[PDB]
Order: C-alpha cells, then sequence, then structure tokens
C-alpha cells in the first residue's frame, strides 16, 4: 500500500492499477510529502530468481535511467526491498497512442503528422545515443496533458557498443517486429524506422500493416512483404510507408533523414492539439 525508499527517504501510496507489460504491474503513485504524481512500475522478486531475468530489468533501468528528453518517459528513480523492484517514472495522465486509436481509428493526416514527428524526435534522440527501443507501438507511445509523446517501457531496449555492431538476438518479442530480426539475420538501428512505418500506417489507416488471426502468419506476411496501403491513402504518405517497410534494411532512411520527407515539409503539422481530439476529429478551421 505504501512505497518507501530507504536512501532517498520518500514514501509513496500506492493508487489506481493502470496495466501490465512483461513482470511489471504499472500504478498511479504519489509522493507522501509533496503529493507530486508519478507511474509506479512494480516487479516482483519472485519472478526474477534467476540471473537472465534479473539482469534484463537492471539493463532496462541502466538504460531509461541514461534519458532526459522532451519525448521520452522521464526516469525519477528506484528501489527495492526484499520482495519487490520499484522504479518511478513520469506519469503520462493521457494515456497511450493505443487508447486513442481504439476510440478514433484511422486519424487525420494532420494529427497524424503532428505526433509522428514527435515519435521520430525522440528516437532521434535514442538513436544519437546508439539506444535501439526495439519495440516501438501505439501501446509504448504515451500522452502527457498537452497531448505530448513520451516514448517509454524500455524492456526490450539494447545499448549499441561498438561501430557497426549487429546484435545476433532479440530476448523477448516486439510488436511490430522487423524481417530481419524473424529471419535471425542479425538487426541494428533500422529495426526502429521499421516500426514507425507500421505506426505510421496503422494511424492513416486505422488497422495494423500485417495484421492476420494467426501471428505465426502474420510473421509469414512480414517476410514475404505482403501489405497494402490503400488507394485513399495520400501518394506522399504512401511513399513514406514503403519507404520505412523495405524488408532490406539498408534502404530503410534512417532516423534522422525522416523529418526531411515530402510528408512532414510539404503537409501541415499542428503547433498543439486540444483535448477534444481525444474523441472528436478535427477539422481544423482557420476560425
Ligand atoms: C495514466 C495512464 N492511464 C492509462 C494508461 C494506459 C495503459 C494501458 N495501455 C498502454 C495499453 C497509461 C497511463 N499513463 C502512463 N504513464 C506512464 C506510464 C504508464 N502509463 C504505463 C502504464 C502501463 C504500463 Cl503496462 C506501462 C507504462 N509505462 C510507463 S513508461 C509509465
Ligand atoms: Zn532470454
Amino acid at each position: 500500500e505504501v512505497l518507501v525508499d530507504p536512501r532517498s527517504r520518500r514514501r509513496y501510496v500506492r493508487g489506481r492499477f493502470l496495466g501490465k507489460g512483461g513482470f511489471a504491474k504499472c500504478f498511479e503513485i504519489s509522493d507522501a510529502d509533496t503529493k507530486e504524481v508519478f507511474a509506479g512500475k512494480i516487479v516482483p522478486k519472485s519472478l526474477l530468481l534467476k540471473p537472465h531475468q534479473r539482469e534484463k530489468m537492471s539493463m532496462e533501468i541502466s538504460i531509461h535511467r541514461s534519458l532526459a528528453h522532451q519525448h521520452v518517459v522521464g526516469f525519477h528513480g528506484f528501489f527495492e526491498d526484499n520482495d519487490f523492484v520499484f522504479v518511478v517514472l513520469e506519469l503520462c495522465r493521457r494515456r497511450s497512442l493505443l487508447e486513442l486509436h481504439k476510440r478514433r481509428k484511422a486519424l487525420t493526416e494532420p494529427e497524424a503528422r503532428y505526433y509522428l514527428r514527435q515519435i521520430v524526435l525522440g528516437c532521434q534522440y535514442l538513436h544519437r545515443n546508439r539506444v535501439i527501443h526495439r519495440d516501438l507501438k501505439l501501446g509504448n507511445l504515451f500522452l502527457n496533458e498537452d497531448l505530448e509523446v513520451k516514448i517509454g517501457d524500455f524492456g526490450l531496449a539494447t545499448k549499441v557498443e561498438y561501430d557497426g555492431e549487429r546484435k545476433k538476438v532479440l530476448c523477448g518479442t516486439p510488436n511490430y517486429i522487423a524481417p530481419e530480426v524473424l529471419s535471425k539475420k542479425g538487426h541494428s538501428f533500422e529495426v526502429d524506422v521499421w516500426s514507425i512505418g507500421c505506426i505510421m500506417y496503422t494511424l492513416l489507416v486505422g488497422k495494423p500493416p500485417f495484421e492476420t488471426s494467426c501471428l505465426k502468419e502474420t510473421y509469414l506476411r512480414i517476410k514475404k512483404n505482403e501489405y497494402s496501403i490503400p488507394k485513399h491513402i495520400n501518394p506522399v504518405a504512401a511513399s513514406l510507408i514503403q519507404k520505412m517497410l523495405q524488408t532490406d534494411p539498408t534502404a530503410r532512411p534512417t532516423i534522422n533523414e525522416l523529418l526531411n520527407d515530402e510528408f512532414f515539409t510539404s503537409g501541415y503539422i499542428p503547433a498543439r492539439l486540444p483535448i477534444t481530439c481525444l474523441t472528436i476529429p478535427p477539422r481544423f478551421s482557420i476560425a
């Protein structure tokens, strides 16, 4: 019920349940002194009996704590007792792109541009810091009160240690999983750009690129590149999706190139979005 840090002498009440991912149960929490409000991932040690498991949890924190950016969920601290691990993160009051997508389905182009821009800004930061998220999806992309985007859940993230490194395995299963991970051909940064492609598609279209009833049939399509963009999607968008969803990872654009695509440069990107837009499609009228 209460959660105490020895080293910082800070105590947090446990509030409402938000969700679960991996071994973590995540709750809204508040500091007993400042009444300031946080997001609290609570991982049971009962599930970290094995070294391999313990190291991932330990890597997650190492990576997350190394991060400070406008579009990355703010890291605030960690502590433990004998039974549980406790990680304290920024609370994103307006949930995630995933909830938005289930309420609104396909968004308008300029909403997509807005979110997409922020996502690519968060990811540019990661990549310049030699970090690959490896699991970017709508459920990961969080929204603060101003509907600003915060990348979260670093539990599949890896740090690149040397130039031209090719990671050989990925422990766990990403949602928008790159074809080169599936083919166990080795992988690096292009997996995040891959995911963004799927996310762009999903925001513009109202459903994921490669969906089927069998995950393993989905995996099949991802290998064969079997997906179509409907004809009502704009061809400047279509070009981008197509660019980002390429089997050959050397062909896909880097994160730093993406904001200089016609799709951002010759299209309208809102400075901000109103709350209304959580539920009602913004027409963007001139007055
Ligand atoms: C306040 C709030 N309410 C509802 C949701 C939606 C949770 C389920 N959705 C992602 C499928 C999100 C938030 N905001 C919110 N804000 C910060 C976090 C979280 N959620 C959160 C929550 C659940 C999980 Cl499993 C991971 C997780 N990750 C991070 S880095 C901290
Ligand atoms: Zn493993």
